[PDB]
C-alpha cells in the first residue's frame, strides 16, 4: 500500500540537519514529524525489511507486567534492555512501573492501563484518554529517560484511534519496532474495550538517521513495500492476560532483515 | 501559509460530528510555523493578545491563583476558579515546581533553558503539565500537556502537544502563547527562532461555533505581525511592557458565543 515511514525516512535523509556529539557519533535530523497508519487496512509491520516482531511482542507484554526487571525478557530471548540493566537486571521505574503503578502524592498507585481501558468502555468521548511515562520526578532514577513518553487514545463511530509522543527517533534502528509496539497495543486494546481499530498516528520530536545507518538506509529505500500483513489476536478476559502465543502476524512477506551496526 | 485557517477548514468539511454540547472532530493533526518568518497571531479574526501575554507571563509565576490574573483585567481562569482564588496545581505549578518524591521541586523552565545552554543537542528538552497524580488536584486537566525544545544551527524550535483543541476559541491562544514562549527561551539562551509545531490529540469544532467558523473562512489572511522583546536577564523578569507586536493587522475580533 503505501509508505508513510519510508516517505519520513527519506525525507530526514534528503533535508536533514546534520550535527555531531563531540564524540563523533553523528546524525541528519529533523524536529516535529508525523506519520498516520490505517491499521483497519493493515498491520503496519514494515515490508522493506523484516521486523523482528518477536522481540516488539514480548517487550510490550513485559510493560503490559508492569515489569521493572530484564529477567523475564532473558528468558525469552529479549535482550534489547540487557545494555542498560544493573548488575541485578533492574532498570529503575521505567515503563512499566509508570503504566501501571505511577505513584501519587495521596500515596496512592496509579494503573493508566486500566483507567485508559475504563474510559474507552464507559466514556469513550473523553479527551483525557493518555498514558504517561514521563514522571519528571522519577526520570533520574529510570536507567534511560523514556523515549515513547507518552500517548492517547481516541474513538471515532467504534473505532479505536491512538497518538505516540515519541521525544527522541533513531528512525533506523528504533521507529520500525516502535510502530509495531505502540499498533499492537492499540489492537490490544482495541479488543479489550469492544471497539474495532481505526488510526494508529506516530508524532516524534527529535527524527533522526545516524551517520553510520546511511548505507543500511539506501538499500532499504530501493525497495518496493509489499501488502501489510494482518494482526490476530486470541481471545483474553484481560489485556493482561495476553501471552505470547496469543498473537498471530498474518501474511508477513518482508524483504530480507538489514543487519546495522 | 495558513495551517491554522487549513486545518479549521479540515476539521469543519471532514471532522466526524458527536455529542453530547455537540462537536465535528478529527484526532492528530499537526500544524507548523516559521517563527522567523512573523509571528504566528492569526489576523482572520483579531486575537486578544494581552490574555494571551499575562496568561503566559502567569504560568511562568508558578502561581496557582488567579489573583494576579484577574487583578491585570484578563478573566479567562475566573469562572474555574474556588473561593479564595485557588485552581489547584495547574500548568504553571507543575512548570515550575513539580512534586519530586524527594521532596523536592523541579523548575522545569530553568532545567530547559540549561539544557539549551549547556547542551542543545539534547533529546530530552522537555516540560510537562501533564502530572498523572496531581491532575484530581487541578480545577482541570492540563489542555496544552507537554512541549519540547530543539536546536539546529543556532535557531529554536518548539512542539507543544494539546491533548484535546477547541478549534476555535482555544487553539489561536494556545498558537500564539507558545510562540511567544519560545521566543523567550531563544531570547535567554541567546538563540533565535526557528519552528513552532503544534500537534493535536482532538481537534474539534464546537457547533455552537461554526457560523463564527464559515465567517473567519471567508477572510482572506493577511501578513502575519512581528514580535519584539525587550531585553532582560532573566525569563522570569519579562514583564507585559516588554512584549511588544509590531505591524499587527488583523479583521474584527469575532465574539465567543453564549
Ligand atoms: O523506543 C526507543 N526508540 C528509539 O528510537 N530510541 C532511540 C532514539 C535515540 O537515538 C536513542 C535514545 O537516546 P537519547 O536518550 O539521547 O534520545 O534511542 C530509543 C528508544
Ligand atoms: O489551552 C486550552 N485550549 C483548549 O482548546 N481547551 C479546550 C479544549 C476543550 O474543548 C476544552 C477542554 O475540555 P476537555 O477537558 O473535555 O477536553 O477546552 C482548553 C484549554
Amino acid at each position: 500500500s503505501m509508505t508513510p515511514y519510508e516517505d519520513l525516512l527519506r525525507f530526514v535523509l534528503e533535508t536533514g540537519t546534520p550535527k555531531s556529539d563531540r564524540t563523533g557519533t553523528g546524525t541528519r535530523s529533523l524536529f516535529g514529524q508525523q506519520m498516520r497508519y490505517d491499521l483497519s487496512a493493515g498491520f503496519p509491520l514494515l515490508t522493506t525489511k523484516k521486523v523482528h516482531f518477536k522481540s516488539v511482542a514480548y517487550e510490550l507484554l513485559w510493560f503490559l507486567r508492569g515489569d521493572s526487571n530484564i529477567g523475564w525478557l532473558h528468558e525469552h530471548g529479549v535482550t534489547i534492555w540487557d545494555e542498560w540493566a544493573s548488575d541485578t537486571g533492574e532498570l529503575g521505574p521505567i515503563y512499566g512501573v509508570q503504566w501501571r503503578s505511577w505513584p501519587a502524592p495521596s500515596g496512592e498507585h496509579i494503573d493508566q492501563i486500566s483507567a485508559a481501558l475504563d474510559l474507552l468502555r464507559t466514556d469513550p468521548d473523553s479527551r483525557r484518554i493518555i498514558v504517561s511515562a514521563w514522571n519528571v520526578g522519577e526520570i533520574e532514577r529510570m536507567a534511560l529517560p523514556p523515549c515513547h513518553a507518552f500517548f492517547q487514545f481516541y474513538v471515532a463511530d467504534g473505532r479505536l484511534s491512538c497518538q505516540l509522543y515519541q521525544r527522541s527517533a533513531d528512525l533506523f534502528l528504533g521507529v520500525p519496532f516502535n510502530i509495531a509496539s505502540y499498533a499492537l497495543l492499540t489492537h490490544m486494546m482495541a479488543a479489550q474495550a469492544g471497539l474495532s481499530v481505526g488510526e494508529f498516528i506516530w508524532t516524534g520530536g527529535d527524527c533522526h538517521i545516524y551517520d553510520n545507518h546511511v548505507e543500511q538506509v539506501r538499500l532499504q529505500l530501493s525497495r518496493e513495500p509489499r501488502p501489510y500483513p494482518k494482526l490476530l489476536l486470541a481471545d483474553r478476559d484481560s489485556i493482561f492476560e495476553y501471552t505470547y502465543e496469543d498473537i498471530v502476524v498474518k501474511n508477513y512477506d518482508p524483504h530480507p532483515a538489514i543487519k546495522a551496526p
